[PDB]
């Protein structure tokens, strides 16, 4: 195909150990785009997906480049690097967290594709903005608007000539995998996490959680998607500090759009005037959204404790910054 493909396809794919992708503390900051593509190949390979599903090397490389291409390079946070890191956290939870022992390769295939694809064509604004602005997508979908679009994009790329990494699946495996992918991408709508997490937390608290139950299995994969999606909140403080810059940039850029295009005053979360409140806001988000999730996940796998540990340490640093 293109020069990028040729370079990628011919490149040696270093080991997962070399690439550090099993570390919960992994950072992509020193990596070129090409190296993030090699990391992604390594993820598919070491989860046995390439071999078990008979993926051709050129097809996987083209698919990865198609996915990366369909994230926007002018969206500060929801871009290819966020999707790549989400997939890397999924790899680490599966390997270092040993969750791969409890899932089938078909489930893992869907999870990894969904992690990589779950914010495709994100435009730097949230569902509330899409609805309030009367964006065309808001006429197509009533809820989880962007996430429905992310899945549409995901399926378009999976079906593109030369990109069909699922061609080796039988029709029944293909249908099941697409449905898991769709659920997994829709799960990254924080609104759906908030609606469904109470059931997960109570099953865990009562020690009634049963991964053999298909409903609880689907619930767990949704919680795991959220855990990977939010995982910047667990990173070592140098990383977290930098990711926070991007989140704030994207939030405040939406606030500017709401002022200029919708003539409304943005909430504090998206109001650049309130930037000195980011520490207290990070603490609020950790308490409200993050801690119980990483706490619950460790009841599923004790080896996922580094995520919870990392979350607690960032809350300590953010609370110290809030106290000024
Ligand atoms: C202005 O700048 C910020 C303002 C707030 C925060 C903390 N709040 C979030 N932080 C993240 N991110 C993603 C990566 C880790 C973390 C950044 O550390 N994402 C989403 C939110 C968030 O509040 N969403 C709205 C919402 N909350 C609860 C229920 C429904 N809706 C961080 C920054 Cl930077
Ligand atoms: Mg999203
Ligand atoms: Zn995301």
């Amino acid at each position: 195909e293109t020069r990028e493909l040729q370079s990628l396809a011919a490149a040696v794919v270093p080991s997962a150990q070399t690439l550090k992708i099993t570390d919960f503390s992994f950072s992509d900051f020193e990596l070129s785009d090409l190296e993030t593509a090699l990391c992604t190949i390594r993820m598919f390979t070491d989860l046995n997906l390439v071999q078990n599903f008979q993926m051709k090397h050129e097809v996987l490389c083209r698919w990865i480049l198609s996915v990366k291409k369909n994230y926007r390079k002018n969206v500060a946070y929801h871009n290819w690097r966020h999707a790549f890191n989400t997939a890397q956290c999924m790899f680490a939870a599966l390997k270092a967290g040993k969750i791969q022992n409890k899932l089938t390769d078909l489930e893992i295939l869907a999870l990894l594709i969904a992690a990589l694809s779950h914010d495709l064509d994100h435009r730097g604004v949230n569902n509330s903005y899409i609805q309030r602005s009367e964006h065309p997508l808001a006429q197509l979908y009533c809820h989880s608007i962007m996430e429905h679009h992310h899945f549409d994009q995901c399926l378009m790329i999976l079906n593109s000539p030369g990109n069909q990494i699922l061609s080796g699946l039988s029709i029944e495996e293909y249908k099941t995998t697409l449905k898991i992918i769709k659920q997994a991408i829709l799960a990254t709508d924080l609104a759906l996490y908030i609606k469904r997490r109470g059931e997960f937390f109570e099953l865990i608290r009562k020690n009634q959680f049963n991964l053999e139950d298909p409903h609880q299995k689907e619930l767990f994969l949704a919680m795991l998607m959220t855990a990977c999606d939010l995982s910047a909140i667990t990173k070592p403080w140098p990383i977290q500090q930098r990711i926070a810059e991007l989140v704030a940039t994207e939030f405040f850029d939406q606030g500017d759009r709401e002022r200029k295009e919708l003539n409304i005053e943005p909430t504090d979360l998206m109001n650049r005037e309130k930037k000195n409140k980011i520490p207290s806001m990070q603490v609020g988000f950790i308490d409200a959204i993050c801690l119980q999730l990483y706490e619950a996940l460790t009841h599923v796998s004790e080896d996922c404790f580094p995520l919870l540990d990392g979350c607690r340490k960032n809350r300590q640093k953010w609370q110290a910054l809030a106290e000024q």
